[PDB]
């Protein structure tokens, strides 16, 4: 009901790519390329109800399927990167005790260029200067996690 008309409207936000994988019949391709041509309150409503309309000619559940794979990877991608985040923090606020949880859960950090980071880091917190290392620590720490 309002449900097929948000999936259809959630389907004119993804990449082409994403879409097509989807199974989609020639129809919703179509109306979702037209999709942005439609500016106008009466345009959009007409188009996106259209497109609604249109759903009901899709194989809703495999579309689902594959929206909740692509939600479900961001959602890792989301955990992992607060997980990072309260890392950074907690290496700049704290100390070595720190440092060696940090290195026992990436075992290949290159300790001596984390302490050096964190030094400069705690040093610009301290002296209140615009925080660079703690982004480049991010950085570091995003590259050993191999978040892309």
């Amino acid at each position: 009901l309002h449900a097929l008309v948000d999936l259809g409207e959630r389907l004119t936000t993804l990449k082409a790519d994403v879409l097509a994988k989807l199974p989609l019949t020639d129809a919703l391709r179509k109306a979702l390329a037209e999709a942005p041509k439609h500016t106008a309150n009466i345009a959009r409503k007409r188009h996106i109800l259209f497109i609604g309309k249109l759903m009901r000619d899709q194989d809703q559940e495999a579309i689902l399927v594959l929206l909740d794979q692509l939600d479900a990877s961001t959602r890792q991608y989301n955990e992992r990167f607060h997980n990072l985040e309260r890392w950074r923090d907690r290496l700049i606020a704290g100390d070595d005790a720190d440092l060696e949880k940090f290195v026992i859960e990436y075992p290949d950090a290159d300790r001596q260029q984390l302490r050096s980071l964190i030094r400069q880091a705690q040093h610009e917190v301290a002296r209140n200067k615009p925080p660079a290392t703690s982004r480049k620590i991010f950085k570091y720490i995003r590259e050993l996690d191999e978040l892309q």
